[PDB]
């Protein structure tokens, strides 16, 4: 089981509960946790390994 | 095969490829695709089935 380093809750792959994300570096998060973190910084930086993915993170 | 309805490219979770997301409804996207979509509306609404997840989608 993997835990989200942002909220410290378990990230669960099953359907029912909270949406999830898996970064290109392999670290996993809840979708709203990592999305809010990307929004605060404006880049897709992993809060764990600090790697920055060169995606297209847009606000609108 | 899993296709992202937003950009129509394959969603490949198990790879050093683009980051991916799985919504609570089961639908899968690229993280930047679905992140940018949620950012336009402020709501975690699946564009495929229109279900709304009551998460905390923050901009800062
Ligand atoms: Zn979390
Ligand atoms: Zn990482
Ligand atoms: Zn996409
Ligand atoms: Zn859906």
């Amino acid at each position: 089981d993997v835990s989200c380093s942002i909220c410290l809750d378990a990230v669960v792959a099953a359907g029912g509960e909270r949406s999830t994300a898996r970064l290109q570096c392999g670290h996993e998060f809840h979708l709203d946790c990592i999305g809010s973190a990307f929004n605060a910084k404006g880049v897709m930086q992993c809060p764990n390994c600090r790697k920055i993915e060169k995606g297209n993170w847009l606000y609108a």
